[PDB]
């Protein structure tokens, strides 16, 4: 076998038995060998398990005479943005996003913040760790704690107009990740009113994993935005690369249309500007950016294609359905902060709530959600679908999985290259029966 906790994009494992600190120790000496000369950039999340990963991580390296420069606790982002601002040469996350609490992992990048995954190093750091057996050296370089977030914190303020920001009431859920410590930074910088939910950073989660996918999750932040009469509530998953928004009313906005938004928002900063954009849902994203004058680019989705999709194209922004949102100015890389920022900016200079912000967008590009499906063969269940749609002549296009356009509706249907997994989404043109019968009717051939 080969060690389970090497995804594609990322190291992911349960503790001890998946990755453990003999592991990551191996992981900082094969990483050494993988990356151009320079220092490493080490942070780490809220788990228990965190420090002592990461301090393996730092021993490893050292033994290999890599200085490191130890970041602390922090956010996924912040390693992205101090591997790139320090000019290092990688830099390695210590989380577990979301996932359960036995569990732990790493994220790895090199110069300016360029992933490193499965088929970019990744798998041969893999392989290296698999086969040594060498004894543990001893430190010939050095760690540097350099906790300071204020060239951070200075990035993150600088995508809006402070002076035309207004004093809106929003509610913050860092569901006990470690969001809540960049809130409170950014604050005396604000005029907002934050109402502070699940906010103190806490490895055990007395409040549940988080996650806000999880409709226990998102309703906590629901119910402090309606009983606060705030503007919209934020929520952050574990490592705060994920933020999830809910208008006034309490409702989940879809990441779908956050994708337009946000694209819009930048556009007005960035005039003329290329937005990527992943294929699962395309219509709204592809009017919206043309309609703010940019120009939309059509990439295989997952964070890394993304990516190397800007930087080839210097496209200003990129938005993933799921939640991601890249910045060209961030090192091209996910911020979970830099959007709610854009969004508040937005509501604050345009007098529109979110809800309305979003509202003709929804109606006009009604989406199924992603509708995940396990089936006892997937390359059967997709012939099934395609076999029953042929004589319609769906415009066909295999960027990522199959997307298949009918003129007033379409879907892409994509293995999932993370999990064994079949992913479906559905939109149509302002269609909501039509959205309802085909998703069901693409749902029964794929169970089939
Ligand atoms: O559908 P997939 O292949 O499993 O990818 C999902 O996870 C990726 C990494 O978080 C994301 O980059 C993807 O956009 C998506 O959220
Ligand atoms: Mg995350």
């Amino acid at each position: 076998m080969t060690l389970p906790a090497f995804k594609a994009y990322d190291i992911r494992g349960r503790v001890p038995d998946e990755l453990n600190e003999d592991l990551a120790r191996r992981i900082g000496v094969a990483l050494a060998a993988q990356l151009d000369q320079g220092p490493v950039v080490l942070g780490h999340d809220v788990r228990l398990a965190s420090p002592a990963l990461q301090e393996a991580l730092s021993a490893g390296l050292r033994a290999s005479g890599r200085d490191v420069i130890d970041i602390g606790l922090c956010g996924t982002e912040e390693v992205y943005f101090q591997t790139d601002y320090l000019k290092a040469a990688g830099g390695v996350m210590v989380t577990a996003s979301h996932n359960p609490m036995d569990y732990n992992g790493m994220k790895l990048v090199r110069e300016q913040a360029r992933p490193i995954s499965s088929d970019t190093g990744l798998f041969a750091i893999r392989d290296t760790v698999a086969a040594d057996t060498a004894a543990p050296g001893e430190p010939t370089a050095s760690e540097q704690s350099r906790t300071d977030k204020t060239a951070y914190l200075e990035h993150l303020l600088s995508y809006v107009d402070r002076s035309t920001l207004k004093p809106l009431k929003l509610v913050v859920n860092a569901g006990n990740g470690g969001a809540g410590l960049i809130v409170d930074l950014l604050a005396p910088h604000l005029p907002f009113e934050f109402v502070r939910v699940f906010h103190e950073p806490d490895g055990n989660f007395p409040n549940g994993i988080p996650n806000p996918l999880l409709p226990e999750n998102r309703d906590a932040t629901a119910k402090a935005v309606k009983d606060n009469g705030a503007d919209f509530g934020i929520a952050w998953d574990g490592d705060f690369d994920r933020c999830f928004f809910f208008d006034h009313t309490g409702r989940f906005i879809e990441g779908y249309y956050l994708v337009g938004l946000l694209a819009q928002a930048i556009l007005a900063k960035q005039p003329g500007g290329k937005v990527v954009h992943d294929p699962r849902l395309t219509w709204n994203t592809v009017e919206q950016v043309e309609e703010a004058g940019g120009i939309p680019v059509l990439c295989k989705s997952g964070h890394a294609f993304i990516k190397e999709k800007m930087r080839s194209e210097n496209a200003v922004y990129g938005g993933e359905m799921s939640a991601h949102h890249y910045f060209r100015e961030f090192a091209y890389a996910d911020s979970g902060m830099i959007p709610w920022l854009l969004i508040a900016e937005l509501v604050s200079q345009s007098g529109r709530s979110l809800a309305d912000l979003v509202e003709a967008r929804m109606q006009k590009f009604p989406c199924s959600g992603e509708i995940n499906f396990k089936v006892a063969d997937a390359k059967a269940s997709v012939a099934r679908v395609m076999e029953h749609y042929a004589s319609l002549s769906p415009e066909l296009d295999y960027t990522d999985g199959i997307s298949a356009d009918f003129g007033q509706w379409r879907f892409n249907l994509r293995s999932s290259n993370t999990e064994p997994l079949l992913r479906l989404n559905v939109e149509t043109r302002g269609d909501a029966a039509l959205l309802e019968t085909r998703t069901q009717e693409i749902s029964n051939l794929l169970r089939g």
